[PDB]
């Protein structure tokens, strides 16, 4: 679900490339509320990489951003990506 | 290459669903020239199916057409499909 909310916001403003949506969460309430988003690659990009593989292959975040600039379209759905 | 030519024509007119582009070819010339296209599912659909697999799974042409009508987007690039 975190994804469905995040994709709605990025589509609404229109977005190309890589980015990060930030939330704020309370355990007692159990719900997440939007706080801020950054339209820029974070410093924490290589961290999230260790917990995601696409089509069984290692993921490179910067690679795609160059390929995104290339104009080529993607090759994978949200599905091909799995955490490990 | 047959693909690159076919995709150009379908994009130019705009197209949704399944279709077939027909060519005419001379061995002596070695080049293919456009003759006609049909904007309709052929009768020969199950034939081409035996020579194409997507993500290693059996392909169902009619299935996708319902899923295309569903509004869901695809899950595979031109690559995932291989002949066998």
């Amino acid at each position: 679900r975190i994804g469905e909310v995040a994709l709605q916001a990025a589509k609404a403003v229109g977005y190309v490339g890589a980015g990060t949506v930030e939330f704020i969460f309370d355990t007692s309430t159990g719900e997440f509320y939007f706080m801020e988003m950054n339209t820029r690659l974070q410093v924490e990009h290589p961290v999230t990489e260790e917990v995601c593989r696409i089509k069984g292959a290692p993921l490179d975040l910067v690679k795609l951003q160059i390929k995104t600039a290339m104009g080529k379209p993607l090759t994978f759905s949200q599905e091909d990506v799995t955490l490990v």
